[PDB]
């Protein structure tokens, strides 16, 4: 909230947010599953391979949201956004596939040229931290509409397994999202907005989250069994260093 979009931001979102749409339809595509009508998903049908004219207001919406959220959330990181070479919507050249790839909605979509890209271990970690955010978004909206965690989903009792922590989040899934948002920012580099992030911050958090009584737990034999005398030996063996 605190945060303000800039107006070139948005008039790039706008088709950063298409090109997403395009991204999924697309992985629909070449894993070879077509569209149905109704909105069952166990009757071997899918309801989401929607034209984007036909396709539903409250999902382009979400959609929407979820993209001005994510370049929200990334600047609010630190991370600032440069426009370094206009020439990028110059050079921007769609690759040509065969027209059986094209979809049934009649618009092609077109992926750049993302692979000249060059990547940073602290960019891809980035792009991780904000899938967990995008997690984190979804899991506030489906926990006030209701849903609560469970091991088995069940809509009856508004109960879903991946209402978890992205740290334990099935792998399924987390790649899932995380696909999605490495093309979002991939894209968002290749238009000539190149992204700057902070530097990456060191320090010890010591795992101190024991109890206010104790921070460390002290055995010892008991007191009539010093030794006043002699030599004496024991050993400790240390589980964990
Ligand atoms: N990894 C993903 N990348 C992009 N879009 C996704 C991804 N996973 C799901 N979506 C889309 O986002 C929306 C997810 O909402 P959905 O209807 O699946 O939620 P739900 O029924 O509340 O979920 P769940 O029952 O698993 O809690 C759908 O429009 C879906 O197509």
């Amino acid at each position: 909230s605190q945060i303000v979009l800039p107006p070139h931001l948005e008039r790039i979102r706008e088709k950063l947010a298409e090109n997403i749409h395009e991204l999924w339809v697309m992985n629909k595509i070449e894993l070879g599953w077509q569209y149905g009508p109704v909105r069952d998903d166990n009757k071997r049908q899918h309801p989401c391979l929607v034209e984007f004219s036909k396709l539903p207001e409250q999902e382009r919406n979400y959609n929407l949201q979820m993209s001005l959220e994510t370049l929200k959330t990334l600047l609010a990181l630190g991370c600032h956004v440069g426009i370094s070479d206009e020439h990028a919507e110059d050079k921007v050249k769609k690759m040509k596939l065969p027209k059986n790839y094209q979809l049934t909605s009649g618009y092609k979509p077109a992926p750049m040229d993302l692979s000249f890209i060059k990547l940073t271990p602290s960019q891809e970690a980035m792009v991780d931290k904000l899938a967990e955010n995008a997690h984190n978004v979804w899991a506030r909206d489906r926990i006030r509409q209701g849903w609560t965690y469970g091991i088995q989903q069940d809509v009856k009792n508004r109960r879903n397994p991946r209402l978890v922590p992205y740290t334990l989040l099935d792998d399924r899934t987390k790649k899932s999202n995380k696909d999605s948002l490495r093309e979002a920012v991939r894209t968002l580099l290749g238009y000539g907005y190149n992204l700057e992030a902070p530097d990456q911050d060191h320090a010890a958090r010591a795992e101190v989250c024991s109890g206010t009584g104790e921070r460390f737990r002290i055995f010892r034999a008991e007191k009539t069994y010093a030794v006043k005398a002699g030599r004496w030996y024991f050993e400790f063996e240390t589980v964990t260093a």
